[PDB]
Parts: structure tokens; C-alpha cells; sequence
């Protein structure tokens, strides 16, 4: 997260981290069900761990923290290795989470984001670009959703309906390491960190996020089919 601020503790109990042995923090994720997480399809990994209810980046032990393993990864069928469309995947945990103030799922909005909507994006991604600089704790940033029209101009022929652009303010944007992270608007999960221009935070170059409002049915059906 570039030019963001330290998140307030205990807020965002749905924020998840996808770790790789030993403790390589790759991609973020979001708890959307007692036993299901949501992340970008391009974050698919065969072996990995899931850390929830943890504020800092380092494996520093914390109370309220919970660890799990990915027992099943289901990327949306429409996700194409080259294109950024349908950039979402479902991850099932080995067990149901223990509901606490630090670990709590969030609902997926059925209504798509309209221009001007203010959203909150978070992640342990680099706070600088192109120079790498990881934060100490979860970073938070407010971003406003742009009109699909403007989204299309900034990224011609590559912007799609399964995605949306967010972030007008200068120097503020998501970056590498935040992928799969949550974009919350109106108290619900509206998107996921997907992609953007490089280096991050370039003026008139908003970040692109998966438009979750288009997959509510698939998400519910997939969860029910694997319950
Ligand atoms: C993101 O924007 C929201 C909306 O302005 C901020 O929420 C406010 O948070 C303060 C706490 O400092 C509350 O007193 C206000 O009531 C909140 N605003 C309202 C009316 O919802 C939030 O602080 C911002 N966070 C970041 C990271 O910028």
C-alpha cells in the first residue's frame, strides 16, 4: 500500500495473509465465510499457509491470531492466464475459524460500485515503488471508485466488466504484495487487489480491482457444492 497509514488494530478481522514457507508473505486474502477465503486467481499456490487475526507482517506471535492450511483452491473458470478477467479464487480452510474480534468474515456486496464511492483497501504490500519497502503492520488506504468510462480510457482494450478502477488521489494506490487483498466499501467486500500500472501510484493511473458484485452467485454455489 503506497502512501497509506497503519490500520487501526482489530478493524478488518476479515483480512487474511497467504504465507509460504518459511514465512514469505505473498498475496493477501479475505475471509468471506467461516471456512472460506477469497483471493486473486493469479495468487494460486500448491503449498501454503493461511494466517488470520494478525496485525504485523513478521511472524511475531500475537493473541487473536489463527493459522490454517489451504485444503482446496478453486479459481473462477473464466480466469485466463494472459488476461486479467475473472481474477478471483476460492480457498477452503482445513477447518472452520474460531469467531473472535480479530477473526471475522465479511459479506460480498451484490451491488456494484458506482463512481465516487469511497472504499478502504489494505495490505502488507510494498509502501514504495519501484523501490521495495515492506511495512511493519497492515496498511490502510481510502480510494474512490472511478467511472467505468474513465477506467476504460486509462487502460484501453484491457479494462473489463469483471473489474473496476479505484484511486484518484495522487501518490495513493495499491502495489505489489497487496494482490488478493480486500477492497471494502459500504461495510461490504466490493473487490480484490488485482493489478495496476508500474511503478505503482502513477498519476491518472488508478489500480484495477476484481468486481466481486459479478460473482456472488458463483461464490455461493461453489461454497455450497464443497460443503
Ligand atoms: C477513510 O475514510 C473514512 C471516511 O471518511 C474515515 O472514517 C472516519 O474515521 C474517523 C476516525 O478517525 C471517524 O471519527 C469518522 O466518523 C469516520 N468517518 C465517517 C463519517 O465514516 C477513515 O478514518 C479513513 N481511513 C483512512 C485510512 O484514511
Amino acid at each position: 500500500i503506497i502512501n497509506g497509514s497503519d490500520c487501526d488494530m482489530h478493524t478488518q478481522p476479515w483480512q487474511a495473509a497467504l504465507l509460504l514457507r518459511p514465512n514469505q508473505l505473498y498475496c493477501g486474502a479475505v475471509l468471506v465465510h467461516p471456512q472460506w477465503l477469497l483471493t486473486a486467481a493469479h495468487c494460486r499456490k500448491k503449498v501454503f499457509r493461511v494466517r488470520l487475526g494478525h496485525y504485523s507482517l513478521s511472524p511475531v506471535y500475537e493473541s487473536g491470531q489463527q493459522m490454517f492450511q489451504g485444503v482446496k483452491s478453486i479459481p473462477h473458470p473464466g480466469y485466463s492466464h494472459p488476461g486479467h478477467s475473472n481474477d478471483l479464487m476460492l480457498i477452503k480452510l482445513n477447518r472452520r475459524i474460531r469467531p473472535t474480534k480479530d477473526v471475522r468474515p465479511i459479506n460480498v456486496s451484490s451491488h456494484c460500485p458506482s463512481a465516487g464511492t469511497k472504499c478502504l483497501v489494505s495490505g502488507w504490500g510494498t509502501t514504495k515503488s519501484p523501490q521495495v519497502h515492506f511495512p511493519k503492520v497492515l496498511q490502510c488506504l481510502n480510494i474512490s471508485v472511478l467511472s467505468q468510462k474513465r477506467c476504460e480510457d486509462a487502460y484501453p482494450r484491457q479494462i473489463d466488466d469483471t473489474m473496476f478502477c479505484a484511486g484518484d488521489k495522487a501518490g495513493r494506490d495499491s502495489c505489489q504484495g497487496d494482490s488478493g487483498g480486500p477492497v471494502v466499501c459500504n461495510g461490504s467486500l466490493q473487490g480484490l487487489v488485482s493489478w495496476g500500472d508500474y511503478p505503482c501510484a502513477r498519476p491518472n493511473r488508478p489500480g484495477v480491482y476484481t468486481n466481486l458484485c459479478k460473482f456472488t452467485k458463483w461464490i455461493q454455489e461453489t461454497i455450497q457444492a464443497n460443503s
